[PDB]
């Protein structure tokens, strides 16, 4: 991979690497000159040379050809495949060239969260997008914020010496959902891992079956995180996840716990927990009843939250579907 990106390379004889976009668990992105459309810049998505991410990148030319399609102006903000080839054996993705990932956005500002009103634009678009998709039988399954990206350079930015980097203000937050390499249609075979840790819903973790409700979960933790300017479950272990579920959200559905064939993180009918070990007072310490995040008691704030509540509702047949989130008071201002 190393050894077919670099500056100056070209691809299929007209794309002109000139940057590295971005880097996945799929291999990398870059920024290209298309020397045969007058020069303008696009995004290819380079693919790791493994079977599963060849098929996944197969899987998202697929899906990318039939949303590009239904919807040719991308008025459902699903990013727009301009075309793929094969180069030294890697699938490339060629895409419209987007900004930054609201993930970068975020983290190089110091992990500063998202004003209110470009949230409340955000939220509805992100919505608006995946609802296009389950409209039209798809399961993103792998909404988070780097999966977000701005349509445009409508920023401004400048080097602040005080805290020695550049501060970005956002004046657009026109966004674009991207990688369609984990999108599952209703009809096929459902994977019983999906998501990065942080934004997988309880019914994929207990492994109860999945489908659109996980990506409304997903979309619940986004919008937290635009919100704090960080994730409310920052963990890398199933059960501590649950734990800190459990202490934001309170208890699990008794039904789900039961029904569950991962058992291993229960005991009768309650999480098999130490809340008195240093681990357990770890996640009492750090997480909190969500509705105690609320940086404002201000209304505009109880509406973000109770979507986002909604959101995070643990039964994914009680879940808020997208339909519904699209109708919610916090999105009154915008009509
Ligand atoms: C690192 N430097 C940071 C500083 N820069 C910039 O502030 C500009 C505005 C010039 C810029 C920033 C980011 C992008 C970009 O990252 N754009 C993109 C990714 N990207 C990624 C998929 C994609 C993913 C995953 N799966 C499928 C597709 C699609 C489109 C797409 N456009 C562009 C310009 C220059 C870059």
């Amino acid at each position: 991979m190393h050894l077919i990106c670099q500056s100056g390379d070209v691809l299929s004889a007209r794309y002109e690497i000139v940057d590295t976009l971005g880097e996945g668990a799929f291999g990398k992105v870059v920024e290209c000159i298309d020397h045969k459309a007058g020069g303008r810049h696009v995004a290819v998505k380079i693919v790791k040379n493994v079977d599963r991410y060849c098929e996944a990148a197969r899987s998202e030319i697929q899906v990318l050809e039939h949303l590009n399609t239904t919807d040719p102006n991308s008025t459902f903000r699903c990013v727009q495949m301009l075309e793929w080839f094969e180069h030294h054996g890697h699938i490339c993705i060629v895409f419209e060239l987007l900004g930054l990932s609201t993930y970068d956005f975020i983290k190089e500002n110091g992990f500063l969260p998202f004003r209110l009103d470009h949230i409340r634009k955000m939220a509805y678009q992100i919505c608006k997008s995946v609802n296009f998709l389950h409209s039209n039988k798809l399961t993103h399954t792998d909404l988070k914020p780097e999966n977000i990206l701005f349509v445009q350079s409508d920023y401004t930015e400048a080097y602040n010496p005080k805290i020695k980097r550049d501060e970005r203000t956002l004046i657009n937050p026109d966004i674009k959902v991207v990688d369609f390499g984990s999108a599952t249609y209703d009809d096929e075979h459902h994977s019983t891992l999906v998501s990065t840790r942080h934004y997988r819903a309880p019914e994929v973790i207990l492994a109860l079956g999945w489908s659109q409700p996980c990506d409304v979960w997903s979309i619940g933790c986004i919008l937290i995180e635009y919100y704090l300017g960080f994730t409310v479950f920052p963990t890398h272990d199933s059960k501590e996840h649950l734990a800190m579920m459990e202490r934001i959200l309170g208890p699990l559905p008794k039904h789900m716990i039961q029904k569950t064939r991962k058992r291993k993180y229960f005991h009768h009918d309650r999480l098999d927990w130490d809340e008195h070990s240093s681990a357990g007072r770890y996640v009492s310490r750090a997480c909190k009843p969500l509705k105690e995040f609320m940086l404002s008691q201000d209304v505009e704030h109880e509406r973000l939250f109770d979507l986002i509540q909604k959101m995070l509702e643990y039964d994914p047949a009680k879940r808020i579907t997208l339909r519904e989130a699209l109708k919610h008071p916090f999105f009154d201002l915008l009509k």
